[PDB]
């Protein structure tokens, strides 16, 4: 099975959803899905001495102006390997113009972890979590003269929402 | 190739088959083989302070009463990761409930690791292997409130015999 | 997707071509592509107290003496999961003789490491690099009694005329 293609998004969606991990918490290593194909590709190694600092992955179906699967990070106890997918549940969104572009990340739990499954919003979470978050895309591609915009952080209502127009935007674009 | 279906089980079967890793060795990640897609996929993370104590996953084209392929615990030097195959010997039989279902485990060793490849039954194990083997899926799902009842270990010969009771099983199945 | 066959060997092949890694720098596992199934196997547990000093693997789309596609060492700041695919250039070329048989290795750099993706030929690096790289070939058999005679490293130029080569052999192999 293609990973973005052939993995079904989920029966709770948009609320809860399955996640492929492209990137595993606390790696240099910028991997990413190839869409040709659907392996796992080193798009780069990070030009500043950072690590991501949750594991990262995109939600299968799903389509965004970057012509790409919408992006997700999950907050959890464990590293997961890229490749591998579990299911989440959208508790925040976080909006970015990367590059003049726009390029918003849907914050997320794993529901299968016991001690985050219950979160369902980003309010719950130490307020320090969001600051390490937001200043990782802040950092991440300075090294590489690329400008990064985060702004304020939004409610679980909003992460839905964007997970929502994806799927449409997906439906649309299957033919 | 999907790793249950398309993945043979090898020419020595029942005495030597792949396997295929679903959990490395140390891992407190429980993933498993996604049956309809064949990607990995995270079951849950694991609710106690406990860790996996050997590699650990199914044989391809074999099928048991819980509906999935058998499943094998690998004694090995080193750690091997999810979606990788490699080939094993049965060495003994691991007869568990669970939840009042049967779950046999099989003990196998790999038959290309230079330091366990010689071993032919249990017997030769330090016993303290078997008794962290057996306390492991004793403890393991005891902090979600589920029971777990193994019983005595048997020999490489009720293994084989459980290996193939197995395949037949597959092969009535698909058609 | 399999990844000899159906992943391209890039735009700027021989020059700069896909790498499907198999081998994680650091690691003692001898895991390869199972050529049927283009899953990843444990081919065997080193021997020796040794580990891959790089990154390893092979380029899709190529075969060689040995009928396999060609071998690849990537030299970069970080560990690579195996069957994840990576962009490189050819910087070296180090043959060698296994057990009579020709096996010569790639020497490369990944083009999107920032810190290695500069390097266009092996007398670039620290001698000692090359020195490591050509013992742990000699070592690596060793205790299986197998003879490894590996040979001077040869240059940018004699790495992307074997690489050809082999891109060659492949075309007339697919029928
Ligand atoms: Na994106
Ligand atoms: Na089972
Ligand atoms: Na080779």
């Amino acid at each position: 099975a293609h990973p973005w293609h052939d993995l079904e998004i989920g029966p709770g969606a948009p609320q809860i959803f399955n996640v492929v991990v492209e990137i595993t918490k606390g790696s240099k290593v910028k991997y990413e899905l190839d869409k040709k194909t659907g392996l796992i590709k080193v798009d780069r190694i990070l030009y500043s001495s950072v690590v991501y600092p949750h594991n990262y992955g995109f939600v299968p179906r799903t389509l965004c102006e970057d012509n790409d699967p919408i992006d997700v990070l999950v907050i959890m106890q464990e590293p997961v390997l890229p490749g591998c997918f579990l299911r989440a549940r959208a508790i925040g969104l976080m909006p970015m113009i990367d590059q003049g572009e726009k390029d918003d990340k849907i914050i997320a739990v794993c529901v299968d972890d016991p001690e985050y499954k219950h979160y369902t919003d980003i309010k719950e979470l130490p307020p320090h979590r969001l600051s390490e978050i937001r200043r990782f895309f802040e950092d991440y591609k300075k090294n590489e003269n690329k400008e990064v915009a985060v702004n304020d952080f939004l409610p679980s209502e909003s992460a839905v929402e964007a997970i929502q127009y994806s799927m449409d935007l997906y439906a649309e674009y299957i033919l």
